[PDB]
């Protein structure tokens, strides 16, 4: 059963296509096809993004995939849930519960807090990038207000690229203004590398300042630049290389070809990639439980013009919907289980903090029992001399 | 001269497009005609934005009046930019500068942050609707970097209108 789905890929992530197509070659049957449309665009441009869309609309596509900026949150929420085409993304959680909405990222903020309510600060700076929206921002925020913290936040995001040097350099002396040794980085992982070699030119990751990488990429970032500078590290992963059905991946991820799948020919994977992977089990498990229901989905591929008012819906699409949220597979990410809007639950966020030994973990994070340390203890293998001051 | 122009007002809004009846009335002339196209549909559905947008850029219009949303200050700039049709809108100041963006609501963090250095707050809590954006919200905090400055940011525009009171 050739199945027509959507390709919307932003360009330069080609390393989440790479692993898109391990997707199409681990999770493809002949039980039914897949069937890419591959639209290479930017996703910035909603104008761009809209022209995509309608296309596969126009192409009559059964299921749509991509990644969605938060120039195109406001799109793909308002005309995924219109048309009632569903839409599956390893994008950002969104601000509201919007139908037709399958997210591979999970929520952040309940790892996050439950993070600053163990380390126990009161007072610590918080940089943030825009990018990703500021749900995670006005989460702190939120409990600023109960926790009665002296949390500053500053946009970075804005920052051009080719003076994102000396206004740095003007930023941590503002926060040596406060004196913080306790700043919370919210950056993509570029600007994430970008900043810390700052901080590597002003020799902020010594002993006494600690640093927390809110993101699922942990691992993903460069730890070995301020392994040994002094300044603890901490940080979430979502996807745990130890895990024999992660290894077996890895060891498939390492012998691809770089040349074939483009950011593949790696020891590591981003999550992001790793999340592009395990949207293809899902979609896989979603159509042989369409075909274990036997309902046939098959609507024409001439639903045409995105424009036609009014636009009417098909109604397959919100039974795939239906069935989407009920998938419960096992992926790279842990368990998976969703919502009736389509966020994850029953997933297990890896705490990992980076050591003199690298990056290693002192709890996992649970969605009801939220904070449960890991007692794989070698007692840190040392005392670290403890500071005696005069 | 017939001049096709757009009319994406909100609907709801209608003591606007009753003022925008009398700039039909006071600035109407015979030199040129005015022609609105009224669509008076809801600035939330960027679908329902697009649907009426794309309606004018059928009908040819040569210049886009009405509100835009937080839901819609993506669409807008997106696609009078690439389209460079000229965009009148009453509505907030975008956060990035955008080209076809014509606001009539102009700055206020100058005036509100003058204001607060005019009563010297230093502590002080600041209740905030998300559905203008967030930039007045950005603005404060990075004023709240440098005066040393403990304000309370607690959004509001989440809570339904059935428990508005309790809350």
């Amino acid at each position: 059963n050739s199945i027509q789905i959507g390709g919307l890929f932003p360009r330069g992530a080609d390393q989440e296509y790479s692993a898109f197509r391990v997707g199409m070659v681990q999770f493809s049957t002949s039980e039914f096809r897949l069937t890419p449309h591959i639209d290479n665009l930017e996703v910035a441009n909603s104008f761009a993004v809209t022209n995509a869309f309608c296309s596969q609309f126009s192409r009559g596509v059964y299921a749509i995939f991509g990644f969605y900026d938060k120039k195109s949150v406001n799109t793909i929420t308002s005309f995924c849930g219109t048309l009632h085409v569903s839409f599956i993304t390893p994008s950002f959680p969104t601000d509201g519960t919007h139908p037709f909405v399958i997210q591979m990222r999970p929520d952040l903020k309940g790892a996050l807090l439950s993070l600053i309510e163990y380390y126990q600060w009161d007072k610590f700076a918080y940089l943030y990038d825009s990018d990703r929206g500021l749900s995670t921002l006005q989460a702190v925020l939120d409990s600023a207000a109960e926790k009665k913290w002296q949390v500053t936040a500053i946009n970075v995001g804005n920052i051009n690229n080719d003076k994102k040097d000396e206004t740095y350099r003007s930023l941590f002396q503002d926060l040596e203004l406060k004196k913080e040794r306790r700043v919370i980085l919210d950056c993509e992982r570029d600007k994430v590398n970008d900043i810390v070699d700052q901080v590597i030119t002003i020799g902020k990751h010594v002993k006494g300042y600690h640093y927390i990488i809110a993101n699922l990429g942990f691992t993903d970032g460069d730890l070995l630049k301020i392994q040994f500078g002094g300044a603890e590290v901490s940080g979430f992963q979502i996807v745990d290389y130890d895990d024999s059905l992660v290894s077996k991946f890895i060891e498939r991820w390492s012998t691809l070809e770089e040349k074939e799948y483009p950011g593949a020919h790696t020891a590591t994977i981003k999550y992001t990639s790793a999340l592009t992977y395990d949207a293809v089990q899902v979609m896989t498990e979603a159509f042989r439980n369409l075909r274990k229901q036997r309902i046939e989905i098959s609507r024409r591929g001439n639903a045409g013009d995105c424009l036609a008012n009014p636009a009417v819906p098909w109604g397959q699409g919100v039974e795939i919907e239906r069935a989407l949220k009920q998938v419960q597979v096992e992926g790279l990410s842990g368990n998976i289980k969703f919502d009736q809007n389509g966020k994850r639950i029953n997933y297990t966020i890896n705490i990992m903090e980076l050591k003199t030994n690298g990056p290693r973990k002192i709890g996992y994070w649970s969605e009801v029992d939220k904070m449960v340390l890991t007692e794989d203890d070698t007692s840190g293998l040392e005392q670290k001399t403890v500071v005696v001051t005069t």
